[PDB]
C-alpha cells in the first residue's frame, strides 16, 4: 500500500562492499552487502538459518542482474576490532561481557551445525547498546547435517586466529577450531596485542606459551582468572581442549565484574 516503502538511500560505505541503507520512508537503517560477481549462494544459503541475538540476522537478497545484494542488520556501534586498544586492551568486566555474547552466538551456531570458520575482532560488530553479533558468513560452513557430524579439511580462517591442527593435520573437527579463535579473541581484548603469527613450532612466541612462559608480553598483561581460562582454551590438541559447556562453568567466567548498563536515577 504505502508508495515508497521499498525504496533505500545508500548513505555511506561500511567497510565487494557493504553500505548503510536508509529507507526514504521509515528511516529504518539496513547493511546492504554488495557483490560484483563478475560462493555467494551458500553465504545466503546460510545467513537465511540464522535467528539469534548475538548473530547478524539477514533481512533477504536480490539479484539485479550480475550483483548481489544481501541485506543485514546494520550495527552501528562499528567493530569490536575498533574497542580494543593498542598493547592495552579494554577494561575486563567490558571483555568478560564481550566474551559471554561471543559464546551464546557460537553456542546457537554449533548447535544449528554452523561453524563460522573466521572468528576475529573485524567480524565480530557492536549494536546501539553495544551487544555483540557475529557477522560474515562467507567463509562458514555445515558441520552436522542429519546428525551426523562431517570432519573438516579446507584451510580458512585467518593466521593469527586459526587452530594449530588447521596447519598439522588433514582433517579436523569444527567445533575446537571456533573455541580457539575465541581464546585468541579474549587474548587481544585482555592485553590488546595478538600472541603469534601463526600456531607453528617454528614461531617463537607459539612455542614459548606452550613452554608456559606466561612471564612474557601478552601474558603478563592478563590476570590469574582469565589467563587460567584462556591455558584450557589454547591448549595444541584440540581433543584436550575445553569445549564451550565446560567454558560456561569456568571461575573466571562466572565471575562477578560489571555493573548491569546504567539507567537513570535522582536523589530526594
Ligand atoms: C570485516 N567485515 C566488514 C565489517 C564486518 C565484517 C563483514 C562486513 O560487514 C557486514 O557484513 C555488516 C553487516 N552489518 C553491518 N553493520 C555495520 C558495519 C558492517 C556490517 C564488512
Amino acid at each position: 500500500a504505502v508508495p515508497f516503502v521499498e525504496d533505500w538511500d545508500l548513505v555511506q560505505t561500511l567497510g565487494g562492499e557493504v553500505q548503510l541503507a536508509v529507507n526514504r520512508v521509515t528511516e529504518e537503517a539496513v547493511a546492504v552487502k554488495i557483490v560484483d560477481m563478475k560462493n555467494i549462494k551458500k553465504e545466503i544459503c546460510i545467513n537465511k538459518m540464522l535467528n539469534h541475538e548475538n548473530v547478524v540476522k539477514f533481512y533477504g537478497h536480490r539479484r539485479e542482474g550480475n550483483i548481489q545484494y544481501l541485506f543485514l542488520e546494520y550495527c552501528s556501534g562499528g567493530e569490536l576490532f575498533d574497542r580494543i586498544e593498542p598493547d592495552i586492551g579494554m577494561p575486563e568486566p567490558d571483555a568478560q561481557r564481550f566474551f559471554h555474547q561471543l559464546m551464546a552466538g557460537v553456542v546457537y551456531l554449533h548447535g544449528i551445525g554452523i561453524t563460522h570458520r573466521d572468528i576475529k575482532p573485524e567480524n565480530l560488530l557492536l549494536d546501539e547498546r553495544d551487544n555483540l553479533k557475529i557477522s560474515d558468513f562467507g567463509l562458514a560452513t555445515v558441520f552436522r547435517y542429519n546428525n551426523r557430524e562431517r570432519l573438516l579439511n579446507k584451510m580458512c580462517g585467518t593466521l593469527p586466529y586459526v587452530a594449530p591442527e588447521l596447519l598439522k593435520r588433514r582433517e579436523f573437527h569444527a567445533e575446537p577450531v571456533d573455541v580457539w579463535s575465541c581464546g585468541i579473541v579474549l587474548t587481544a581484548m585482555l592485553a590488546g596485542e595478538l600472541p603469534w603469527d601463526q600456531p607453528s613450532d617454528s614461531c617463537q612466541e607459539y612455542s614459548d606459551w606452550k613452554e608456559k612462559k606466561t612471564y612474557l608480553n601478552p601474558w603478563k598483561k592478563i590476570d590469574s582468572a582469565p589467563l587460567a581460562l584462556l591455558h584450557k582454551i589454547l591448549v595444541e590438541n584440540p581433543s584436550a581442549r575445553i569445549t564451550i559447556p565446560d567454558i560456561k562453568k569456568d571461575r573466571w567466567y562466572n565471575k562477578p565484574l560489571k555493573k548491569g548498563a546504567k539507567r537513570p536515577r535522582v536523589t530526594s
